[PDB]
């Protein structure tokens, strides 16, 4: 066996390849982790969350997705997830975990998704969840204001040949109203926390994409991965089988202000699962970077998690 681990393997997309470490607990593993980080980050934002994990004793799986983080940095393509569909992220994420479940394969799994890592990982409950244990989701959304409006929208210029093409103006009009309970916002990302000095750090990290916007069909990817996972229809597709936590900070857009936070839970109790909901009052999106609820919020992931494995 294997202790700590740098990997790669090819992406659905079939030209990308997807970078990805294993971290692995000093004591005897009682399950895994599978971490899947959002839109415009990279992984290793979460090496404090790793750390956690291994010392509670759970092996963490994480790669860096089509577009970001390593992935990106050793190929140049930040901006191209690739012709093979909206589902290649959940695809990719669908390797790793082959990869590390033949490593270790007894133990209870569990899928971790933030932000967009919540929209693939909720994408994911629908179509590969068979064998999971529990399902963590941080900072999902619910209806995504806008993404309705542009789906038709770059479905046409898709078709149109404009695929490849690179617009900003689209992501502007998806993104660029989340400011708007902020007085007097100094950067577009100030929803990402209250504390300028993550805003700052995130902004430096030359692993998280300030170069360059996703092209137009990438775009379409992201706004269907927000609009397939909306409503009871979706949620019927997740095996109740799988217990949910669910956490966001009722400041942070993406979720509505706590709102679409509670509506994806009750979609999940409506249709049969079992569901613990927090939401924490007062914090913007990036509840687990904020430093003075961080402890807390992995915490209450773990607690989540042992309780399953009890």
């Amino acid at each position: 066996t294997m202790a700590f681990q740098e990997l790669s393997f090819q992406s659905f997309n079939g030209k990308d390849n997807v970078k990805a470490w294993i971290y692995t607990p000093i004591r005897k593993p009682r399950g895994i982790v599978q971490v899947v980080h959002g839109f415009g980050e990279h992984s290793r934002r979460y090496l404090h969350m790793i750390l956690k994990f291994n010392e509670a004793g759970f092996v963490v799986a994480a790669d860096d997705h089509v577009g970001h983080g390593k992935t990106a940095y050793d190929s140049g393509n930040w901006g191209d997830w690739g012709d093979k569909g909206y589902m290649t992220m959940a695809e990719d994420e669908h390797t790793l975990r082959k990869i590390v479940q033949e490593q270790y394969p007894d133990l209870p799994y569990f899928m971790f998704g933030h932000s967009m890592g919540s929209m693939i990982a909720r994408g994911y409950a629908a179509t590969h969840g068979a064998g999971l244990s529990g399902l963590i989701l941080c900072g999902t959304s619910g209806r995504f204001p806008n993404a309705s409006k542009l789906l038709p929208v770059l479905k046409n210029l898709i078709y149109e040949g404009k695929g490849q093409e690179t617009d900003l103006s689209y992501l502007e009009e998806l993104m660029g109203w989340m400011t708007e309970r902020i007085e007097q916002p100094k950067t577009p990302n100030d929803w990402i926390s209250s504390d300028p000095d993550i805003v700052a750090d995130h902004a430096n990290d030359p692993f998280n994409n300030f170069t360059t916007p996703p092209n137009i069909r990438s775009l379409y990817y992201f706004v269907q991965m927000m609009e397939i996972i909306v409503g009871t229809e979706w949620a019927e597709k997740v095996p109740v089988s799988i217990p949910i936590y669910n956490i966001a900070g009722d400041q942070d857009p993406v979720g509505q202000y706590g709102e679409g936070v509670y509506a994806v839970s009750n979609w999940l109790v409506q249709t049969g699962h079992h569901v613990k909901t927090k939401v924490y009052p007062g914090h913007r999106h990036e509840i687990h970077n904020d430093r003075d609820i961080r402890d807390e919020v992995e915490e209450g992931i773990i607690s989540f998690i042992n309780g399953i494995i009890v």
